[PDB]
């Protein structure tokens, strides 16, 4: 309970929390209010939302990321997941 703050990509469970944490964070939401499986352009991600976040997640990771990756996995359940193949 009272979640909100980063971790460190351990498993794709990570990512996860990470993600929909950071969802929370920028939509003034629960993290479990975040639906992982609706696509991000739906959400508060209008478009240039993704670059901040990407910035925040490549840097969480220790690495870069692309944006073919907005454009291949726009949802928690295939992005932590496809981040936990890329990286773990």
């Amino acid at each position: 309970g009272s979640h909100m703050k980063t971790i460190q990509p351990a498993s794709v469970e990570d990512i996860q929390s990470w993600l929909i944490d950071q969802f929370a964070q920028q939509l003034d939401v629960d993290p479990d209010d975040i639906d992982m499986e609706e696509s991000f352009d739906n959400y508060d991600l209008n478009s240039s939302k993704a670059l901040i976040l990407l910035g925040r997640l490549e840097k969480w990771l220790g690495k870069e990321l692309n944006p073919v990756l907005i454009f291949n996995y726009p949802t928690i359940a295939q992005l932590a997941k496809r981040l936990g193949e890329l990286y773990l």
